[PDB]
RNA sequence: CUGUAUUAUAU
């Protein structure tokens, strides 16, 4: 049984001749063509082996949804496997098939097709350029079905890749964000905690959470972070950690273009945020009533405090808009007067009358007395200027929302 | 006379 070492042969020019195609917009080899940018059917799998043609196969549409379409499912098959040897063998060209328009494609076949042998090879590949590949249009879906596919283990080494990076522009780029937020929804708070570490900061968190992606992000981080079956607080101080940038921030964030919603969340959510709520409402809308209501942004966010408030700062707010201003020295007109003609305000004191209107069923008489007394005082102010009022869709809309009303 | 985001890849 004497021992045959078998070396590989030497093709040294296999891609020089794969580089010839018919289109120059097309990287389909021209053995493998039709002649009108379709693999011939003589074409197998077997030839893209033989041929060593499998990048140029992937970076080409039809060819890679070829190699999609026959690729093996099973792990023990032998194409399978000298495709996966091909795909891998390479970490440069692995991570340009990432990168690619059409290559990408192929790449997530195989983390569908992969047991954990694979995912091992497949995570050290990525963990390389993690961020860069995060910001790339095609890699980021990559990343994204890798933070769903793998194991646990290796999804959360590649997560902690992202660990001391410049997370304000990665959670901000319109590819990332959505990286940043499959990993805090799919993966162990542990895998993730440096990333709450980060939003601590207040000037990270204002500059992600003012922008139309960032905003997501701690959107998402908050929800993860809230929901909850817990005997310890490890969650609760995360969550306590991040709550109080926001807390600090809220008058800056809640009159904002995009940090509006998650400021909404916060109030609507309830729960766990039940106490970062009412932070908010004592500390950054009251006082702020009028002015914010007459805001685009803000004027959501007033709304949905009164929505949602607990009884004690229902009543802080009311007696703020018909008790807490000074009426203007020229027309004489309170804060009530200025939000029933104006074109966002309406829309607080339409929330203002459901409130109200909801809290007569209240089980509590004062409560249900105090509810009355502040439709009474809205009905009041309306019928004084219901000549006017009925005449525009906001005034017509409160007069019917004040209609057929017992109020005690 | 009605009032705000994002919800992204196949030349």
């Amino acid at each position: 049984a004497v021992r045959l070492i078998d070396l590989e042969n030497n093709a040294s020019f296999s891609k020089s001749l794969n580089s010839t195609t018919r289109s120059h917009k097309c990287t389909l080899p021209i053995w493998a063509g039709d002649g009108e940018g379709n693999v011939s059917d003589s074409v197998t799998l077997q030839d893209v082996l033989a041929n060593d043609a499998l990048v140029e196969f992937a970076t080409d549409k039809n060819g890679c949804r070829f190699l999609q379409e026959h690729y093996p499912t099973e792990n023990d098959n032998d194409v399978h496997q000298k495709l996966f040897r091909k795909l891998v063998e390479d970490r440069a060209i692995f991570l340009s098939l990432c990168s690619n328009m059409f290559g990408n494609f192929f790449v997530q076949r195989v983390l569908e097709c992969s047991n954990t042998e694979e995912q091992e090879i497949l995570t050290e590949h990525l963990a390389t350029d993690l961020y860069n590949l995060c910001l790339d249009k095609s890699a980021c879906r990559v990343i994204q079905l890798a933070i769903q596919k793998l194991d646990v283990h290796l999804a959360t080494r590649l997560s902690l890749e992202l660990r001391d990076t410049h997370l304000v522009r990665l959670s901000i780029d319109q590819n990332g964000n959505h990286v940043i937020q499959k990993i805090v929804k799919t993966l162990p708070v542990s895998s993730w905690t440096f990333l709450v570490d980060f939003f601590a900061d207040d000037d990270n968190l204002i500059h992600v959470c003012q922008d139309k992606y960032g905003c997501r992000v701690i959107q998402s981080t908050v929800e993860t972070l809230s929901t909850d079956a817990q005997c310890y607080q490890h969650r609760v101080i995360l969550l306590r950690s991040l709550m109080a940038g926001v807390t600090r921030n809220c008058t800056q964030l809640a009159s904002n273009e995009f940090a509006n919603y998650v400021v909404q969340h916060v109030i609507k959510c309830g729960d766990a945020l039940a106490v970062y709520r009412d932070i908010i409402i004592e500390q950054c809308l009251l006082q702020n009533l009028l002015s914010m209501s007459q805001e685009k942004y803000a004027s959501h966010v007033v709304e949905v405090a009164f929505e949602c408030a607990p009884y004690r700062l229902v009543a802080e707010m009311m007696n703020e808009i018909f008790e807490g201003y000074i009426p203007h020295p020229d027309t004489n007109r309170d804060a009530l007067d200025i939000l029933l003609f104006h074109q966002y305000g309406n829309y607080v004191v339409q929330q203002m009358i459901q409130t109200c209107v909801l809290g007569q069923n209240a089980r509590d008489q004062k409560q249900s007395e105090m509810y009355g007394m502040w439709l009474e005082k809205i009905h009041g102010r309306v019928m004084r200027n219901a000549h006017r009022l009925e005449r525009f869709s906001s005034g017509k809309k409160i007069i019917e929302a004040l209609q057929s009303m017992s109020l005690y």
